[PDB]
């Protein structure tokens, strides 16, 4: 049993008081206020469409992944990842797919900074999709569960289908839950393959073991994986910390 599966275990355990207090407790998270109350009156320049948009800056700011060129973004949702890359220099190409529906965000249509490289689609389940080429290739989707099963069997599917999108191209990909031995043993043979490292966000919540896999590091994936677990793990022994607030992004008008 994983330090990842005791986690798991103690989340699940939690009431819903003692769940809402855990987390989010130490965590970094954007003030959103002032997007969502633009967003409530149809406001199209500016805002962020979520929290997504300042989550994937995180990485880019640090250069963890650097968008260039035609960049894929699967399970775009409302559009976050997408309409931030749009306004980055490299970047010549934007295309998000997202399953929509019931579920299930609808992507949300904004004039931010160079939205005119943009195309979200939606009605589109990427495990039915062909690789098409593309020089970034972005992948957010991981739905969590109470079973940490159903979450390694979503994950592995996952690193399946973005595989052959991986064209020695910049990356950047949810891995929902990197604990489970059989998702390691996956992640290691795609590090040998395919390079990069496992991250995580101090923008995820406690309530999540998600790392993401990123194109430009390198180092121990599963001692990166056990730091994450002990965190998590250590989280659930103080009183709630408040989280650090940050500004939230901003995002433009204009086209490129
Ligand atoms: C964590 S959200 C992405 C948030 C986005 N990065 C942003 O910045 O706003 C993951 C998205 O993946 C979508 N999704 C889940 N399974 C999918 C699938 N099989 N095919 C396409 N989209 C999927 C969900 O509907 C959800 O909108």
């Amino acid at each position: 049993e994983t330090l990842g599966e005791k986690w798991k275990k103690k989340l699940n355990q939690l009431s819903r008081k003692e769940f809402d207090l855990y987390k989010k407790s130490g965590i970094t998270e954007v003030d959103r206020t002032e997007a969502k109350e633009g967003l409530k009156r149809g406001e199209t320049t500016h805002h962020a469409v979520s929290r997504g948009s300042a989550k994937l800056q995180w990485f880019v700011e640090r250069n963890m992944v650097i968008p260039e060129g035609r960049v894929i973004d699967l399970g775009c949702g409302r559009g976050g990842w997408s309409y931030y890359c749009a306004g980055l220099k490299k970047v010549t190409e934007v295309r998000g797919y997202t399953k929509g529906g019931p579920g299930h965000e609808e992507p949300v249509p904004m004039s931010t900074y160079g939205w005119n490289i943009v195309k979200l689609m939606s009605g589109k389940d990427v495990f039915y999709l062909p690789p098409e080429k593309c020089d970034t290739l972005l992948c957010d989707i991981g739905e969590s569960s109470p079973s940490p099963t159903v979450e390694e069997s979503r994950t592995i599917r996952v690193l399946k289908m973005v595989e052959p999108w991986l064209k020695n191209n910049q990356f950047c990909i949810k891995v929902l839950n990197p604990y489970m031995p059989t998702v390691i043993e996956h992640l290691e043979r795609l590090q040998r393959k395919h390079g990069g490292m496992l991250v995580r966000n101090p923008l995820s919540r406690n309530s999540t073991h998600e790392m993401y896999w990123i194109s430009n590091g390198t180092g121990n994936i599963v001692s990166s994986v056990n730091m994450v677990s002990r965190l998590l793990l250590n989280r659930f022994t103080m009183t709630h910390r408040r989280p650090t607030i940050e500004k939230d992004v901003d995002l433009g008008a204009g086209t490129r």
